[PDB]
């Protein structure tokens, strides 16, 4: 649950996302590769990059990072009222690609992480917060949808 004044620092915050949508993705996905080498194995389409450097030149993982930062980013516009975006999701995540809620904590870390990393100084305290909660009520209202499912 997120005030009215948490949610426009959450918006604000992701504009700085969306004048570069592609880049932030990479990286995200970039971040949560190299930090959490398992969460490649989900990735019939990844699996094959070994360093790096061939992660960074992978236009389809680049693809990839834009599909998934413009379906969170969908989420977030509604301010909490998402259930009918956020039930394909669990329901995809949970059944067909079977991604334990764990690796939803590890990838929003890594959002907090690429922000400071490409905004150094320009992601307050206040605003990291409110991120922070947002993220939390995503990964909340997903694990409540796979508690129904039995998935762990
Ligand atoms: C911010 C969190 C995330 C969002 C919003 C997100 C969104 C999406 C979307 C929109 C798709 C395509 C449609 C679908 O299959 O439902 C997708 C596919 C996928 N997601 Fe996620 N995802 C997230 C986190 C993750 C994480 C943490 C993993 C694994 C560690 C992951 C693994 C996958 C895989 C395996 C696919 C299929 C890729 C393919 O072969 O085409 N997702 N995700």
């Amino acid at each position: 649950g997120l005030s009215d004044g948490e949610w426009q620092q959450v918006l604000n915050v992701w504009g700085k996302v969306e004048a570069d949508i592609a880049g932030h993705g990479q990286e995200v996905l970039i971040r949560l590769f190299t930090g959490h080498p398992e969460t490649l194995e989900k990735f019939d389409k990844f699996k094959h990059l070994k360093t790096e450097a061939e992660m960074k030149a992978s236009e389809d993982l680049k693809k990839h990072g834009t599909v998934v930062l413009t379906a969170l980013g969908g989420i977030l516009k509604k301010k909490g009222h998402h259930e009918a975006e956020l039930k394909p999701l669990a329901q995809s995540h949970a059944t067909k690609h079977k991604i334990p809620i764990k690796y939803l904590e590890f990838i929003s870390d890594a959002i907090i992480h690429v922000l400071h990393s490409k905004h150094p100084g320009d992601f307050g305290a206040d605003a990291q917060g409110a991120m922070t909660k947002a993220l939390e009520l995503f990964r909340n209202d997903i694990a409540a949808k796979y508690k129904e499912l039995g998935f762990q």
